[PDB]
């Protein structure tokens, strides 16, 4: 495994029916092959938070499962330059400020089973989703 | 309709996704009409209009009445209301004409169809945004 990335990005958490609530969540970005297959090269991402236990939120995304992502979200690049795309937009909302137009920020909606992470970029008249992941408890 | 206004009319290039085989790029016109139907409250009414540009063509439409369109503003996460949302998209499609950093696309999604304005940057294709159409 490689950590690649491994600190505290700000968050607009969206519990359930529960307004917004900007919290300082924990992320780490892992490398690798796969545990039951070492011919399979992954990807780990972990949400979690330092004053929660049971805040935990994975996802994994080995070459095949790329492929699919790709044409989902539209990548143009490859599954190598994938998490470093990642990196950038999770630095511009870290950097992100009240004033600042546009700004970057982090939303992770959460439900039972799933939740959906998504970063999006404010401009004058709409929020555009630079984007959209699925993770699971 | 009263009051009706023809706020766009021209053709813009799009890439039409084939799904089979290679995608084509084809010129289609875009009209987008405003104006008001006194005969649903006096509630207006935003239609857009996507045709090819031939004497055998198909013609999808898009209409959004102003009280139905925080349905849309809802979808697409807009932050302006009904009346400025005509010169957003307008904008996006005038891009769309000259060179690509902004393309538009436009996708088989059952029996609908599905447009797209996407900016492509540095590792991906943007979208800037998303309507169905209905044929």
């Amino acid at each position: 495994a490689t950590t690649l990335f491994w600190r505290p990005v700000p968050v607009h958490v969206k519990q359930q029916d529960r307004e917004d609530v900007l919290e300082e969540l924990t992320f780490r970005i892992l490398t690798g092959v796969a545990k039951q297959n070492h011919n399979l090269r992954i990807l780990r991402i972990h949400i979690s938070s330092d004053s929660d236990l049971f805040f935990l939120h994975t996802l994994e995304v080995s070459e095949e499962d790329f492929q699919s992502l790709k044409n989902d979200q539209e990548i143009l690049v490859d599954f190598a330059s994938f998490p470093g795309k990642i990196i950038s937009l999770l630095e511009k909302c870290i950097l992100a400020q009240p004033g600042d137009s546009p700004r970057f920020q982090a939303v992770l909606t959460i439900r039972g089973g799933e939740s959906v992470f998504k970063i999006v970029e404010i401009n004058d008249w709409k929020k555009l989703p630079h984007i959209t992941l699925a993770f699971r408890p």
